[PDB]
């Protein structure tokens, strides 16, 4: 069936490094395959497809790399590989802002459960990878106390320990460590579960911290029991708390086992079925926290005894009826195991290959690395190929990469639119501080082993100090194999600096400088330290230093953060070891910083539209507010439609019941189209079989509402007529049969003949409610009009008499209705000036006078387009009221379905009509052309004289938006939305940020809010340099089994959150926000360096409209000591 070997020097790049993938395809067998290529696609985190290409091999050898692009979205990739198959091999890939590791961390107990009393500790083993060892490096950690469930792990679907067993998952004492042992230190806690009949486990979370600086932190675990051996239990239903379904019965499986040891057994197993009754709950909302809920009383219903010999799977069944059970097996021993249920709601080829390397080496120069594969014969059956990377082990560990192995991969068994054109979620943030951070990579070319199986790569090496791991693989056509060796390098003496990520212009912190003798003889140098770009000393190093072997101590070095953008450094001189072995004297080093502002930047929109041979230029004073360093400019230059929001509405469907209002505006759009446009409108609403039967049955259902006199009531023939509705329900009717349905002929005749008597005696009409009976009658007599000069039934007499009381009228839309009533019946004269009047006619947008014409300005002019699409007339200013009411859009909170219809009637225009746009611009001197949209990127010294000219037939659309840092931070501006940050514990109480100490945790609270729906919304809470998101979505490092307030947690869970990023500078989560619903969002950081930082202001924005965005208000200064 074919397998494809997709595997790489890693699977954890950072946004900017470009990526290697490496191929091997053979058959079912294992063996080689007729050579053939291989359609690769890139995948981003969201779907979509980045690239793809059809990867030739050479030489049996599939490689594929490209440039990983510096704003890309952080999230998990894939790799995926069509092999004609149809079946996709996917090779997942990390793409995080990630910091590789300098530092290890070994943690370890032995693996035998204890008991109640039996205190917990644990071995530490801290090492730097140049080789020296954590000498008094200090270690934070936490000790948590969790229930362990699947206690038996062979076999999953047993549970162990009792469901409700109170007070069971607790948060123990911190831990703190100098582990000053230059080898290790270790950690224990004291029993304080005597109670639990449960299995519990302790759970060592640990940090081990650079020196001031970054922390290394993985999580051990210890399992603790109260028997030789527990009752465990596997409900036998699925699909998640497992229940039966009805009043049917309980079905269990039921054993007894050792901490793996299979089936033990004791006769006297006291099995219930206990039920929960809970009754009660709520609290006042306004408490702050908001309400609580339900409490319980616990009622057995079985006492049911069970007995179970050695290998025996008990098998207990139950009926029950409706509630909320649980199932709680005790042991003689004491030994409890609920479960919890609710019944309603709510063979060898490989080639064995061995590598020379060094155990350590040196920098800058070369690494050789020799290669002999035993075969497991004299010698390696045909060519050997040889592939062979080197990665830092610090970037490896984070993934816990599993070095790729050829062999087991082949025998080892048993989404519409958001907006952000690509990518500006950032942008909107404002350009992030550049980061330095080097990796380590090289990946060798492959290599043709000799008739003896032998062979050798030279990997050369740059400046570097750190573990590397080398890594190999091999193959022939039918057999492979793989290898990997760890290969230390270090200096004479190391000096490696230590920064936070970036730094706030403005912030302040001290670096501390790592400095270690690894030349056995001491030392005495000079450490002359510099600081240029935006960056500067603040005060004064300390000279010179002295050291025995083996042995580092720190200077620490305060640096003020300049104001601006860009990158600062560090520069090293330091003096001594003048050597006639090293061939040396001085060593210079350099280290460099990223600074941006403390404050998110702001974003600026422009839309308007031209009709050819005007220009756009940009406002002079428009742009005078951003720094101009860091401005950057998009302008999507549409040449097919206005805002076109089609979509921002729907689904739309034919209801053909209630009243006749309901009923008419259920189906008058049904008429217009169909799944086909639908489906490819971006929305759908009934088959097409269902919409022509569901109208079919609102007609024959208006027509009983059709009174006697031919006119219309809202429920039956016997009702009040309603006057300016007989107009409507006609239009609907009239244009029906144009749409081939079948209206009866009276029926249409009565109700003509009405509508007439409404233009010769309106003495007769007398209108319920609605005041300025005047306009009222007006704009009914005017409806009227057009419907019957559509069926050629509109005397051209009483036009001109209602022509003349046209100062009563109160919209433009009658107006502009007799205007093409008159046109349409003879003297154009007439029509052309009451449309030409129409035009220039608006309503009062308070609208609470109540005419009975349902209306507003908004909707009467999208039928006053509605109508000129359908007489072709006055195209020029169609434009114009397709203008006006694309602006609307801002005023689309809560519209009638009369509305709803009247713009999609208008809407649905769009689809079809191209497209062709052609402009001059103050940039690309050539003229811009296009069938669809295009967007252009434009910077600082472009924009800020931006001008833009139609060239063309068509009137085009342009939209620009521009993002960058201001001058000064934002004050605080709710508008739409808005949003509030607060800085939690992590014993969830709000923190002093005067207070914390370097290798704190704390929890941010973000709650965001609006007034509208606003689904494209974008949180980026810029971060104080002083801290560092701990990433989830790696992780090997920390996680929210850590976070202990769940109130909130649980809040995020609900919100609709299309991705969060963790970047070095920034928390990024894209959402959709609602009105009466919050959005909760809570992240997990740490604080690394010391120093005093400036916290900026939480901020979100709309994608759409930047308009909707509310920075948030600003928290005071945030300082960190030690």
């Amino acid at each position: 069936s074919k397998q494809f070997f997709m595997f790489g020097p890693r699977d954890l790049y950072r946004p900017g490094e470009t990526v290697i993938l490496n191929g091997l395809l053979r058959d079912a067998d294992g063996k080689a395959l007729p050579n053939q290529p291989i359609k690769l696609d890139v995948i981003k985190p969201d779907g979509q497809v980045l690239r793809s290409v059809v990867s030739q091999p050479e030489n049996g050898l599939y490689h594929f790399t490209w440039p990983l692009d510096s704003n890309a979205a952080t999230g998990m990739w894939h790799i995926r590989a069509n092999t004609g198959d149809n079946q996709y091999r996917m090779w997942d890939f990390h793409v995080e802002d990630f910091m590789p590791e300098r530092m290890a961390l070994n943690l370890t107990g032995e693996k035998t459960p204890l008991t109640p009393k039996d205190e917990v500790k644990f071995s530490v083993v801290g090492y730097y990878l140049y080789g020296a060892p954590a000498n008094g490096n200090t270690l934070q950690g936490q000790l948590f106390l969790r229930p362990l469930r699947e206690a038996v792990s062979a076999l999953p679907g047993f549970e162990f320990g009792d469901i409700a067993a109170e007070n069971l998952s607790r948060t123990l004492d911190e831990v703190q460590l100098t582990l000053d042992d230059k080898g290790r230190g270790e950690v224990s806690t004291e029993s304080q579960w005597k109670e639990t009949h449960s299995p519990l486990q302790v759970i060592f979370q640990g940090s081990l911290l650079e020196s001031g600086g970054r922390p290394v932190t993985r999580r051990a675990e210890r399992a603790i029991w109260p028997a030789d051996a527990l009752p465990g239990i596997r409900p036998q239903f699925a699909s998640k708390q497992p229940i039966v379904d009805e009043g049917s019965n309980a079905a269990f499986d039921i054993v007894y086992s050792d901490a793996q040891g299979v089936k033990k057994a004791v006769s006297g197993l006291q099995v219930r079925l206990i039920r929960e009754r809970r009754d009660y709950y709520w609290n006042w909302s306004e408490d702050e926290g908001w309400q609580s809920q339900f409490d319980q009383k616990d009622l057995i219903e079985n006492e049911q005894t069970l007995d179970l010999k050695a290998d025996e799977t008990g098998k207990v069944s139950f009926p029950v009826e409706w509630g909320a059970y649980r199932l709680e097996v005790k042991a003689p021993n004491e030994a409890v195991s609920s479960v919890r249920f609710w019944a309603g709601y709510s063979e060898n080829r490989r080639l064995d290959l061995a590598l020379e390397t060094p155990a350590k080496m040196r920098p800058n120069q070369p690494l050789t690395v020799k290669i002999k594969a035993s075969t497991k014969n004299g010698e390696k059956p045909k060519q050997v190929n040889v592939l062979v990377s080197a990665v830092d082990s610090g970037v490896l560990n984070i993934t816990d990469y599993v070095t790729p192995d050829p062999w087991q991969a082949f025998f080892g068994q048993k989404a519409a639119l958001r907006f952000g054109g690509d990518g500006d979620e950032l942008k909107r943030g404002g350009k992030p501080p550049v980061n330095h951070v080097n990796i380590v990579v090289q990946q060798a070319l492959p290599v043709t082993l000799n008739e003896q199986g032998e062979g050798s790569v030279t990997l050369p090496i740059g400046d570097f100090n750190g573990e590397l791991r080398v890594m190999a693989q091999a193959w022939t056509a039918d057999d492979f194999g793989s290898n990997e060796s760890k290969v230390i390098v270090a200096a004479p003496v190391i000096a490696e600096l230590n920064m936070p990520r970036f730094m706030a212009s403005g912030d302040t912190s001290r670096l501390t400088l790592d400095i270690t003798n690894l030349t056995d003889k001491p030392q005495k140098l000079n450490v002359a330290l510099t600081a240029s770009g935006l960056l500067e000393l603040v005060s004064d190093s300390p000279a010179a230093v002295e050291l025995a072997p083996g042995v580092r101590t720190t200077l620490f070095i305060p640096v003020r953060a300049l104001p601006g953008y860009g990158d600062g450094e560090i520069q090293a001189t330091i003096s001594g070891l003048a050597l006639p072995g090293e061939t040396v004297a001085d060593q210079h080093k350099q280290w460099k910083i990223g600074v941006r502002p403390a404050f998110p930047a702001q974003t600026v929109n422009y839309g308007t539209a031209l009709q050819p041979g005007e220009t756009w230029a940009i406002p002079a004073d428009g742009l005078q507010n951003f720094s101009p360093v860091t401005l950057e400019g998009q302008l999507l230059l549409s040449g097919k439609p206005p805002l076109n929001i089609a979509r921002y509405i729907k689904e739309l469907k034919a209801y053909p019941y209630g009243c006749l209002e309901q009923t008419a505006s259920g189906l008058f759009p049904s008429l217009y189209t169909n799944a086909a446009q639908l489906q490819a409108l971006g929305i759908k609403g009934d088959s097409d079989e269902k919409r022509r039967a569901s109208v079919d049955i609102g007609i024959s259902r208006l027509l009983q509402m059709q009174r006697d006199n031919g006119g219309f009531a809202l429920w039956d023939k016997n009702g009040d007529e309603e006057y300016w509705l007989t107009a409507y329900v006609m239009d609907f009717l009239v244009r029906a049969g144009e749409q081939g349905y079948s209206v009866p002929t009276d029926a249409i005749n009565r109700g003509n003949e009405r509508l007439l008597r409404y233009l010769q005696d309106p003495g007769m009409m007398s209108i319920p409610y609605a005041d300025n009976l005047k306009a009222s009658k007006f704009a009914v007599q005017s409806y009227a009009a057009l419907v019957l000069a559509r069926q050629q039934k509109a005397p051209l007499g009483a036009l001109r008499e209602i022509w003349e009381h046209r100062a009563d009228a109160a919209s433009g839309l009658p107006l502009l209705q007799l205007g093409v009533a008159l046109k349409t019946m003879g003297d154009a004269t007439r029509g052309e000036e009451a449309i030409a009047l129409a035009l220039k006619t608006p309503r009062n947008s308070d609208e609470r006078i109540w005419l009975g014409d349902y209306g507003s300005s908004l909707r009467d002019n999208a039928l006053m387009l509605s109508l000129l699409e359908e007489n072709k007339l006055l195209p020029d200013e169609q434009y114009t009221l397709l203008n006006t009411l694309s602006q609307q859009a801002f005023g689309e909170r809560w519209l009638s379905t009369q509305e709803s219809n009247a713009l999609f009637l208008a809407a649905r225009t769009i689809q079809d009509l191209p497209g062709k746009w052609q402009a001059q611009t103050s940039f690309s001197a050539e003229q811009l052309t296009g069938e669809k949209a295009q967007n252009s990127n434009l910077n600082s010294d472009q924009l800020v004289t931006l001008q833009v000219s139609n060239s063309g037939d068509q009137p085009l659309w342009l939209r620009m938006d521009a993002s960058g840092y201001p001058q000064s931070a934002p004050l605080p501006a709710n508008n739409v939305l808005q949003i509030e940050r607060h800085i939690l514990g992590t014993d969830g109480k709000s923190k002093s940020l005067d207070s914390l100490r370097s290798g704190d945790l704390v929890l941010v609270w973000l709650q965001v809010k609006a007034s509208n729906s606003v689904p494209d919304a974008l949180v980026v809470d810029l971060l104080p340099a002083g801290l560092e998101l701990e990433n989830q979505n790696l992780s090997a490092s920390l996680e929210q089994s850590g976070g202990e307030v769940q109130n909130l947690l649980n809040q995020m869970q609900q919100a609709n959150i299309k991705h969060i990023e963790f970047r070095d500078d920034r928390f990024v989560a894209a959402v959709a926000v609602d009105e009466y619903q919050p959005v909760t969002l809570v992240y997990l950081a740490r604080a690394v360096t010391p120093g005093t930082y400036q916290v900026p202001q939480p901020m979100v924005e709309s994608m759409y409209v930047p308009q909707w965005r509310a920075t948030g208000a600003a928290e005071d200064l945030l300082i960190v000591r030690p």
